């Protein structure tokens, strides 16, 4: 199954031209229990700023170019990103949005991370159908000594 | 020698309790390099936002209440603070507002990351009268992939 898993901020901001502007060690935490042992699937720009190959996943980059690291696969299309994963149970697609655009449709669940803050932003996380989705799991939480913003998270399922 | 360690915002605005609203990589690896080696003071909230002892630091937390930890230093007064060394070539102060406050006076040098992030505050770091400092070093800093914002360090002696 193709899983979406994305850090929201107001108005579905994903990213800008630089790092986003909050420090959500809860968020990496979410993301790792939630991504641990399972494919990730990343466009070139997320992989360019997660720095290094993420333990324990089989890293897979979605891109046109190639063959910079040794410690990732390299894919050139959805289809072979697929396959280059294998006969999983669950895919992780952890973006950007170019990748978020083309996995969609294929996406059975959303895991979602809503922040409290506000953005100009670059990339956003497609539109999708409120109506088409069912919200299994939620939990709100405020800042704290470590977290700059409050945020929620969230799972959905497609109906 | 007693020496301050800030990463102060627009209006020398400093973090109160939760964390800010920023992620800079760049500005912990030059904590780290400034303060590795070297004992470290700081208050309770300051701490608790760590949240672990700083590896390779004398950890000293100037609170005015109950040792928690027992793999840190529990001093009490500026007096306790200092003393809690004895003879090193310099100690560093690492915040919040409060301790900065209480050790200026006895400052002598000063690191400081100014960050081009407006971001709202009741604490600001406190106010240092140029006419008894000197720009010793400055380099700024383009925001990029790891790092949310624009930053400068900055090293002044007083004079
Ligand atoms: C820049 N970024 C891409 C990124 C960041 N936050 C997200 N957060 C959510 N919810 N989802 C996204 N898809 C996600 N993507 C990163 C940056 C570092 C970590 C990483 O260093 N995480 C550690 C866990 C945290 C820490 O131990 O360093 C890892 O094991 O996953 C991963 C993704
Ligand atoms: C929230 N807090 C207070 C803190 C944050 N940055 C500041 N930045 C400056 N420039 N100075 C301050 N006094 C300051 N102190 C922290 C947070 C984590 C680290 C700690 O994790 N530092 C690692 C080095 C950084 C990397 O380990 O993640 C340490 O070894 O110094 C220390 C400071
Ligand atoms: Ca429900
Ligand atoms: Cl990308
Ligand atoms: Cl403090």
């Amino acid at each position: 199954m193709i899983s979406l898993i994305a850090a929201l901020a107001v108005d579905r901001v994903i990213g800008m031209e630089n790092a986003m502007p909050w420090n959500l060690p809860a968020d990496l935490a979410w993301f790792k229990r939630n991504t641990l042992d399972k494919p990730v699937i990343m466009g070139r720009h997320t992989w360019e700023s997660i720095g290094r190959p993420l333990p324990g996943r089989k890293n897979i980059i979605l891109s046109s170019q190639p063959g910079t690291d040794d410690r990732v696969t390299w894919v050139k299309s959805v289809d072979e990103a697929i396959a280059a994963c294998g006969d999983v149970p669950e895919i992780m697609v952890i973006g950007g949005g170019r990748v978020y655009e083309q996995f969609l449709p294929k996406a059975q669940k959303l895991y979602l991370t809503h922040i409290d803050a506000e953005v100009e932003g670059d990339t956003h996380f497609p539109d999708y159908e409120p109506d088409d989705w069912e919200s299994v799991f939620s939990e709100f939480h405020d800042a704290d000594a470590q977290n700059s913003h409050s945020y929620c998270f969230k799972i959905l399922e497609r109906r």
